[PDB]
């Protein structure tokens, strides 16, 4: 500020980049001004007994949700392992590349299965209007909400 070096030597994205669910709310593993590139790993449920197929739809942004952040990509996740209710699985896996580009790469982990969308960032560019207006109320006031909507339509499911 009064102090002549406002700098930050970080390759951060300026949100916090999850994904819109079940009955469209977040789930955020990343975080506000984070140093991508990097993989995180959120381990989601299912709804019926043995094998439902998950509708992930990735939004960059959102307060205790369906407000109205940035939505890019969407992907849909089938050949799950039949278990009874609320323990069939899934991660919901987050491989950010340098330049703010989401690889989202749905898991059926314990049948070693995945398909993945790369979001490339080009429409939108909310830069510091929604992010600072955003962010601020969403992210930090959004796992502070107490993994605000996480505790969704199964225990952890996007189904």
């Amino acid at each position: 500020s009064e102090n002549v070096q406002d700098l930050l030597l970080l390759d951060v994205t300026p949100l916090s980049l999850g994904i819109e669910t079940a009955g469209g709310v977040m789930t955020v593993l990343i975080k506000r001004n984070t140093t991508i590139p990097t993989k995180q790993t959120q381990t989601f449920t299912t709804y019926s007994d043995n094998q439902p197929g998950v509708l992930i739809q990735v939004y960059e942004g959102e307060r205790a949700m369906t407000k109205d952040n940035n939505l890019l990509g969407k992907f849909e996740l089938t050949g799950i392992p039949p278990a009874p209710r609320g323990v069939p699985q899934i991660e919901v896996t987050f491989d950010i590349d340098a330049n703010g580009i989401l690889n989202v790469s749905a898991v059926d982990k314990s049948t070693g299965k995945e398909n993945k969308i790369t979001i490339t960032n080009d429409k939108g560019r909310l830069s510091k209007e929604d992010i600072e207006r955003m962010v601020q109320e969403a992210e930090k006031y959004k796992a502070e909400d107490e993994k605000q909507r996480d505790k969704v339509s199964s225990k952890n499911s996007l189904e």
